[PDB]
């Protein structure tokens, strides 16, 4: 009844690479992108490391002058978006531009821009605030600037669901296409919260790993010595496309997006319920949306943020949804390597789930030296595992109990 | 198949009142809610007035202790949301809680809280950043906190499309219900951008009226002496409900939501095109979505922000869409009275459009003393106009060239 939705283009900035192939090579190699932060004085901070984008040149995408108008999170979102559109080979024309939209989100948006303009405001007064402060800092300006640059006149919006943003953005973009509002959507997320406010904010909540002595070992999902998440920056974008449209132009199809689930925990502002009941409802919703039996799932890209409560809740949710099959599927947290890109986490992890299908390899959970009590599933400890993957699930859970699941399948 | 969506509950904080009835009374009376700002010293600012929420008591909704953790935009969004849910008479149960979701958005979210924590960080150090900085400031936490307080386990997300947020939030929530992801959604927007960075930021862009001597006269959509928008605070929430679900429980139905349009201008970061081409595309999309002859439109709640370029572009768009019928419909800007609530604008204006249907009256455009060149439509200058309204359209246009239109009609 609804139209089928396929992935024809992907783009990324991550702590592992300035594009998808370099990032994916890092993932399959078990490489960490976590390092002491260099771009700011963290002397007063209990966490002094994170996943930075290393060597990003915005001038490959924008003039210096246009880039100066935009927070880093918008620059990162545009870079991933331009990559994804180029990767798709899509030609935007007068005939189709009304059928091509964009939904690129962020969890936290323009903290670095706000910090910089704050400094000017407090030291000199409001006369020193940039004229571009508002349009250069608001979360919908990845969608806005991408649409202006490429001439996209389809649905133009942005989601902000904290750490679930990238997953929800991709899922709702798939709905736009499936139910006929667009033929193509650029969807995903971007984040740059490695500023005083980001590290300070999460630090004040005591939510961050403080393993400053061994940053590459800090992100250790399901390991008994985990002590909170690692803050990371970057972006992921997918070109989502109606199947008939993709086939008509001879698009290379990476995978099909067959399922999208949402749920609210309705439990706590930041903490998940012990049994992951909302995450379980969300995964079941995604599987029902895809018309799939739980036993058809081969690979789960976990939320797996390396928090004591979250990692255990996620094991409980998977055990509830999949029963005995929980022991047959493979589940890994690529955040073991990338850290937590917050709003961009679901976008880069959708891409890793699609590449898991393409290459038939489950990425590793690195740092899983001593699995905690009840963490007895195949969590792909230490090393990439070649295996059969017909169906891959990507999970994101966020503040406010907001849950999202995407289900991808090999394209037949 | 596409299910019908009705409005069964509404809630509001505005510069005209602390609920819908008091706000609507102010609208039909031609009252201004614009006044010199009292909550901060604006002596260094070019604009020193706006639409404040006057006498808001968060303790009518939340404990003092919980409220201290939450930016005003979250307090305002929860107040509107609790009002809307109470107004709907809906009882949340184990049987329906997975089918009730929330999409309450904001254009900039917790700017006041971020500014205050900025000041703590720069003046005193990161040890003075609030532990509640992130959950108290990020845009998705209206949806989060509402779901926690009421036990809502359905789709839980937030849109952020600058000044189009409230319109998009309602439209996409309607799609969730229409296509079966939920039976009920609480949808709308909230904004509190009246801090140094908000007033300073819009001020630096020269986007604000500087009529400090006569604040109640500053917002004058389509008047030749207009000189930019008036910044306003508050919130709107609607309970959207599947028609058969509403009928089954004997719900009071205000109106049906029959049409939703989106488009991108793909033109400029902040400015609309002179001919309002994107706004015209958006309205035509919404009218086709509603299965309507454009001649069925009786009343348009305009974007009408009181900017020289914006107001004219909107006249051009309406003339392009409606042709001769442009002279039969009534169009007014309630922003003449409320100012521009930014992300909440579309939410409060959806409510005013629904009440225009209920009471068969077009709200006035106050301050329209001397209509500009080509502003020769029925703009309901000065005084409310009783008239036949079967179909009401609400328009929102925003930064990034984002456009949204909602189409409401009387329900028997
Ligand atoms: C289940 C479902 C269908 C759907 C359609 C649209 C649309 O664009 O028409 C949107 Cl936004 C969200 C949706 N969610
Ligand atoms: C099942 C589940 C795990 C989890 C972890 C986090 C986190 O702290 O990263 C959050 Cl927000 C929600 C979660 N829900
Ligand atoms: C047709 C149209 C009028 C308009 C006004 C504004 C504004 O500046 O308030 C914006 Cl962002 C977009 C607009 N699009």
């Amino acid at each position: 009844s609804r139209r089928r939705v396929v992935i024809t283009g992907m783009g990324m900035l991550s702590p592992l690479g300035l594009d998808v192939p370099s990032s994916w090579e890092g993932i399959l190699a078990g490489r960490s992108g976590i390092a002491p932060i260099e771009h700011m004085d963290l002397s007063a901070y209990s966490t002094r490391f994170g996943g930075s984008v290393k060597g990003f040149n915005v001038e490959e995408y924008l003039s210096a002058k246009e880039a100066r108008k935009l927070d880093l999170f918008i620059q990162y979102g545009l870079a991933a978006s331009f990559q994804a559109v180029r990767d798709s080979g899509l030609e935007v024309t007068d005939a189709n531009r009304e059928r091509i939209g964009v939904s690129m989100g962020s969890g936290i948006g323009g903290l670095t821009n706000i910090e910089n303009n704050c400094r000017s405001l407090f030291e000199q007064g409001p006369r020193r605030i940039s004229p571009f402060f508002v349009p250069g800092s608001i979360i919908n300006m990845v969608s806005g600037f991408l649409s202006i640059h490429l001439g996209l006149q389809g649905p133009n919006y942005a989601l902000t669901t904290a750490q679930t943003t990238g997953t929800h953005s991709i899922g709702m973009a798939a709905r736009n296409i499936a139910y006929g509002e667009a033929d193509v959507m650029v969807a995903g997320g971007s984040e740059m919260a490695a500023c005083g406010l980001g590290l300070g904010g999460f630090g004040a909540a005591r939510a961050l790993s403080t393993r400053n002595d061994e940053p590459t070992r800090a992100s250790r999902p399901w390991d008994r010595d985990r002590d909170g998440f690692v803050l990371s920056d970057g972006s992921g974008a997918l070109v989502l496309e109606e199947l008939e449209h993709a086939r008509a132009r001879g698009a290379r199809i990476y995978a099909e997006l067959v399922g999208f689930g949402m749920s609210g925990d309705a439990f706590h502002m930041t903490a998940p319920p012990e049994d992951g009941a909302g995450a379980a409802r969300c995964m079941k919703n995604a599987l029902r949306d895809a018309g799939l039996d739980p036993r058809q799932v081969d690979y789960i890209n976990a939320h797996g943020t390396s928090t004591p409560a979250g990692d255990i809740a996620e094991i409980a949710a998977v055990k509830s949804v999949f029963g005995e099959h929980a022991h047959a599927l493979s589940m890994s947290s690529t955040k073991s390597m990338t850290g937590h890109l917050l709003g961009a986490a679901g976008a880069v992890e959708a891409i890793f789930s699609v590449l898991a299908l393409r290459d038939q390899v489950a990425p590793p959970t690195i740092n899983l030296d001593n699995p905690d009590e009840g963490c007895d599933l195949d969590l792909v400890a230490h090393e990439a595992k070649p295996r059969k993957i017909d169906v891959a699930l990507s999970n994101s859970f966020g503040f406010g109990g907001t849950n999202g699941t995407l289900v991808f399948r090999r394209f037949a």
